[PDB]
């Protein structure tokens, strides 16, 4: 159990989660 962009940006469609660490989604 993992952040959500851990292997997977997913903001590209809606697999974030509430742990984004990555630095390639602007999410909020
Ligand atoms: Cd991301
Ligand atoms: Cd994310
Ligand atoms: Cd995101």
């Amino acid at each position: 159990p993992g952040p959500c962009c851990n292997d997977k940006c997913v903001c590209q469609e809606g697999g974030c989660k509430a742990g984004c660490q990555c630095t390639s989604c602007r999410c909020s």
